[PDB]
């Protein structure tokens, strides 16, 4: 079984018994990819335990995978653990039922209703502003995925959900607990060591009712969504709960809305807060870029002036400062469909069964599509060299019908918060800052060590 990829002439590492190459993870799954890219080439395979997995980094072999089969092959994420009711949750739902989530949620993020969430998160940038100003009244080092937690917390909940929930005014909030403790993935933990390495457990665990996600979390996340949803529906704005409501008067069940709900929750919250604490690391470590930033901010809003829709877009060298911290921590370090059947792609045979996977981490960083790929270079993403970058090399977002539906989302919830924070504030590293960052060897993108600066005035 372990022959797969000697029998098909495709190379890659030897694989060992039972764990596969498992424990090349040791030093990161990152730079195991990496490792493999720059000895085998284009395209290698190896065994997560006995799941065979094929990498490729050939841009068109993408597309294939990635757009043109979705429907017909590569439909389905890999299946990771015992998952109980959030089987339903869009990111882990398999064919038809993702088919059906993902035109009922879609509709979500439209120009229309982005443009309408500004005035809702401009406000929640003037408590954030209010907040890091104490912070800098003092000199106090900050974890920035404290604040921008809060925030961005405040932000998925109220555009969501249309609550306030005032993470930002509340250390100890609920929702920011619990959240955090969600998902805690680690290579060191036997559990999730394994079922990644022996799927084979996984049937039994649902049975006993074991979950990959804490009790406590789901319990409380389940009973906070009856509440919103509850307050909805007794008031006398369409969001993303308003629109699972109207599919419940085939066929949406209360336990299929909170499973959509929890990872709106997740994404918003965890994926949001990282990005920018990662981005204002680079900007603290690289001062110059800060403040070119910060003067196109003035250019574009003078006189401290409110970020509008149109005013985030014109702003070039922000979306430059932002796409390369992408490029450098992309939150998902690989993309990975499951082939469905037997097919040639670009004149290569993948058999049902694989886990065809992209290397994001790996591809965002080859010596081949960037020079000096290791540093943090804006410019790369100039205006210029807009059509250098090819869209199949540079997927921080994914690609095709299973893309990120929050991109455009995310994007401006960023961005409004940079805005707020850059024409405010200056970001500096101490010594309480790891520099240079190493990252977990764990789970998800996070820092070895949480991102501490301090907070300056203008
Ligand atoms: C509530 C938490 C559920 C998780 C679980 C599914 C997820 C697959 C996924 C990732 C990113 C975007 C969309 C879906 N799984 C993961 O996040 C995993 N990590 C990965 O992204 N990988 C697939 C890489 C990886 C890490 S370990 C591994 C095997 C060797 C087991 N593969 C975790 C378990 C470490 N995901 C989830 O809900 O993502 C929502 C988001 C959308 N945009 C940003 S976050
Ligand atoms: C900077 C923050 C974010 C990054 C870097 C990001 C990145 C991604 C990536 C790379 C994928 C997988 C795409 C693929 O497989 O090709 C994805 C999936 C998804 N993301 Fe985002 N994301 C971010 C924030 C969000 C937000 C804010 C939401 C909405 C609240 C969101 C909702 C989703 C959903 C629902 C999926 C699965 C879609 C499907 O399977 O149909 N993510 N995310």
């Amino acid at each position: 079984s372990h022959g797969l990829f000697k029998k098909l002439g495709i190379p890659g590492p030897t694989p060992l018994p039972f764990l596969g190459n498992i424990l090349s993870y040791h030093k990161g799954f990152c730079m195991f990819d990496m490792e493999c890219h720059k000895k085998y080439g284009k395209v290698w395979g190896f065994y997560d335990g006995q799941q065979p997995v094929l990498a490729i980094t050939d841009p068109d072999m993408i597309k294939t995978v990635l757009v043109k089969e979705c429907y017909s092959v590569f439909t389905n994420r890999r299946p990771f653990g015992p998952v109980g009711f959030m089987k339903s949750a869009i990111s882990i739902a398999e064919d038809e039922e993702w088919k059906r989530l993902r035109s009922l949620l879609s509709p979500t993020f439209t120009s229309g209703k982005l443009k309408e969430m500004v005035p809702i998160i401009a406000q929640y940038g003037d408590v954030l502003v209010r907040n890091l100003r104490r912070e800098a009244e003092t000199g106090k080092p900050v974890t920035l995925k404290d604040v921008f937690g809060a925030y961005s917390m405040d932000v998925i909940t109220s555009t969501s959900f249309g609550v306030n929930i005032d993470s930002l005014n509340n250390p100890q909030d609920p929702f920011v607990e619990n959240t955090k403790k969600l998902l805690r993935f680690d290579f060191l933990d036997p559990f999730f060591l394994s079922i990644t390495v022996f799927p084979f457990l996984i049937p039994i665990l649902e049975v006993l009712n074991i979950c990959v996600f804490p009790r406590e979390v789901t319990n409380f996340l389940r009973k906070s969504v009856k509440r919103m949803k509850e307050s909805r529906l007794e008031d006398t704005r369409v969001d993303f709960l308003q629109l699972m409501i109207d599919s419940q008067n085939k066929a949406l069940s209360d336990l299929e809305l909170v499973a959509q709900s929890i990872i709106f929750i997740f994404a918003g919250y965890e994926t949001t807060s990282s990005v920018l604490s990662f981005i204002m690391y680079e900007l603290a470590t690289h001062p110059d870029v800060q403040q070119k930033l910060q003067e196109e901010i003035d250019a574009v809003l003078p006189n401290k002036a409110p970020p509008t829709y149109d005013t985030v877009l014109q702003m070039e060298y922000l979306d430059m400062v932002v796409n390369e911290t992408l490029r450098l921590f992309p939150i998902a370090m690989r993309l990975e469909r499951v082939c469905k059947k037997d097919v040639e792609i670009n004149g290569m045979f993948i058999p049902k069964g694989v886990v065809v996977m992209i290397p994001s981490y790996a591809l965002h960083r080859d010596p081949k599509y960037w020079t000096e790929p290791e540093k943090f270079l804006p410019e790369r993403f100039s205006k210029k060299n807009k059509d250098n970058i090819d869209p199949y090399i540079y997927t921080p977002f994914g690609s095709g019908p299973r893309n990120c539906i929050g991109m455009r989302f995310a994007l401006m919830n960023m961005k409004l918060a940079l805005i707020r924070v850059l024409q405010n504030f200056s970001f500096k590293p101490c010594k309480e800052t790891q520099i240079p960052l190493k990252l977990s060897l764990g789970g998800l993108l996070q820092p070895e060590k949480p991102v501490v600066l301090k907070v300056e005035s203008r």
